[PDB]
């Protein structure tokens, strides 16, 4: 704690325009799914959203909730590909306004709602839930309430797709032969300052405590390494504009974050899973 207040430059202070320098046009900010090896980033992001949505067994007329909708790409796929009502919620005002404006332009015969709202305040009954990349922003003290609230707002036949990043235990790493180095440790400290993760077993434990069953987990480890690689290449290609919009310090922090995380997935320290939860 510094005695004098300092309005500093944070990676969280950048505009939508900055993110458009390296995200694909749909502005997905989570692991893509290279269902075909030759897919572009945009095609793999659409394929990731389709992968999650397909696991929900959506039927015409249902209501889908996207917990943590970001810049709206998941809800666009849902509106375009299913005859369903949608609700998207986010804690980001920029993402809220962006998703609202994006989805307002999409023809639809169903209801569409975008809200600046946390899951802890959400009580609407919905038929299915998708949540991609939101869980890693939750504190572990709130995990149980999250799964309990998710269970409660679903019907008897309800299904939830939970997509989130994962870590391994030391024993599993020693088993798998993953050696964590000092530079890895220093990067984890960089994360704790600028930005602990659950293991796959933790997700099973918490979902089951809320009376969900885990029907499926699908791991996308190397898809994330490739997703982060492309993001980093795009940002580097747009370096001059990133520095003009922000600064070399902000550019460097993002580049360090993207390429460090890429290394963690490539090396096998981290993973990312889609959990199909049923009721
Ligand atoms: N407690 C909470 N309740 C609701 N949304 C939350 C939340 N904590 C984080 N979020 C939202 O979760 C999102 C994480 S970013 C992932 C965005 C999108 N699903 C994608 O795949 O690109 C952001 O929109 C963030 O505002
Ligand atoms: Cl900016």
């Amino acid at each position: 704690l510094r005695p004098f207040y300092e309005e500093s430059q944070s990676i969280y202070d950048v505009s939508d325009e900055f993110f458009s320098l390296f995200l694909d046009p749909t502005m997905a900010y989570t692991c893509a799914y290279f269902e075909r090896e030759d897919m572009t980033l945009e095609e793999a992001q659409n394929a990731k959203f389709d992968l999650a949505l397909d696991k929900l067994h959506l039927e015409p007329g249902m209501t889908l909730l996207d917990i943590g909708c970001g810049w709206g790409g998941g809800l666009q796929r849902a509106i375009e590909n299913y005859d369903v009502n949608v609700i998207g919620i986010t804690l980001s005002r920029n993402q809220f306004e962006y998703s609202k404006a994006k989805l307002a332009k999409i023809p639809t015969e169903r209801s569409v709602q975008v809200r600046l709202q946390g899951w802890d305040e959400f009580t609407d009954k919905v038929d299915r839930i998708v949540s991609i990349g939101a869980f890693e922003a939750f504190k572990m003290e709130r995990y149980a309430a999250f799964f309990e609230r998710s269970y409660d707002i679903l019907p008897d036949d309800g299904r939830m797709l939970l997509h989130t990043i994962l870590t391994y235990t030391q024993k599993q790493m020693h088993e798998m032969g993953v050696k964590v180095t000092m530079s890895d440790v220093r990067f984890m400290k960089f994360i704790g300052e600028e930005i602990q993760l659950p293991a796959q077993e933790d997700i099973f434990k918490f979902a089951q405590a809320a009376d969900f069953s885990v029907e499926k987990v699908q791991l996308l480890q190397q898809h994330y390494a490739r997703t982060l690689n492309i993001w980093a290449a795009n940002l580097e290609a747009n370096k001059d504009r990133a520095i003009a919009l922000q600064s070399e310090e902000i550019y460097n922090k993002y580049m360090h974050y993207l390429t460090g995380c890429e290394h963690f997935f490539r090396k096998g320290i981290s993973n990312v899973g889609q959990f199909t939860l049923t009721k």
